[PDB]
């Protein structure tokens, strides 16, 4: 067991790093922006559900507080047509209608206090999935531009890792030694010191020329 | 796109807060109310917009400056090509004067 550990380690290893191999930032950057709103979706369908919770709510407080002013009307009518008594019940109706609707707006607040934060939790979760996409947007750039960047780095008369400068650089170097050939061959046939020795003398005679000229005119 | 974006924000800031205007003309308190904190978080989401828009316009500098640096190089290897074709040529026939001398036979003209 001590040892079991360790393959299943090593194969883990193996292949964890195989999957990362394939995994490619510019279809990963997207996928994952893809789920994170598919998820949004969800929490979206959630707080409507609780926001449907409280209309109904209200809707049965609406009711009930209605229900309380129709049986002080009906009081109003017994009082006027029938006795003591109907007025009596009517009125013993509308106290536990009251009790019923102060009891549920009891409620009712509470239930506004919860939507309201379920309200800015999902706000700030599109402000979050915004910010995502548009950090995806800039590191889309970021790699269209590194992947061609080293051809720019490859542009330094060192390094090789740039076949398309290398090829150049060899190029160059090849007509250079050429040409070097081509005039050491003389060299070789001795006419530099009579190249020097002309120019020994050939050299200053412009300057001359030119200072004698300028003291004349 | 991003600027954009921070475009519209600020527009709707600014519509919404219009529009608690109107609210508090011919409307009530509460209307207002909820035209204000709309706003609120419309402008939130507009300076947090624009907190990145910052560092977006930071990165395009440095991906332009690269780029006319590119353009230098590209402009200098196309001068040494010129360059370099000239000396080809000239030593291609240089021969014809280096065998000009008494001694070497290289040169079956001479």
């Amino acid at each position: 067991m001590g040892l079991f550990d360790r393959i299943k380690r090593v194969v883990s290893s193996n292949l964890n790093d195989l999957v990362n191999k394939a995994e490619d930032p510019e279809k990963m950057l997207e996928q994952a922006i893809l789920e994170m709103q598919e998820d949004l979706v969800q929490l979206r369908q959630g707080v409507a559900q609780a926001i449907a919770a409280q209309k109904r709510s209200e809707k049965q407080y609406n009711d009930a507080q209605n229900e309380i002013n129709k049986w002080q009307r009906n009081a109003q009518l017994a009082l006027q047509k029938g006795d003591e008594n109907l007025a009596r019940q009517a009125l013993e109706r509308k106290k536990t209608y009251t009790d019923t609707s102060a009891a549920l707006k009891a409620s009712l607040d509470t239930q506004s206090t919860q939507v309201e934060t379920l309200k800015r939790n999902l706000i700030q979760l599109e402000s979050k999935i915004s910010e995502a996409k548009t950090k995806k947007e800039m590191l889309k750039a970021r790699i269209t531009t590194a992947k061609a960047q080293e051809q720019l780095q490859g542009m330094v008369r060192g390094m090789n890792t740039s076949s398309a400068m290398s090829a150049f650089e060899r190029m160059e170097e090849k007509v250079l030694m050429q040409e070097s050939r081509a005039q050491a061959l003389g060299e070789l046939a001795g006419a530099d010191l009579e190249t020097q020795f002309a120019q020994l003398e050939g050299g200053s005679d412009v300057d001359d020329e030119l200072a004698a000229l300028k003291a004349q005119m």
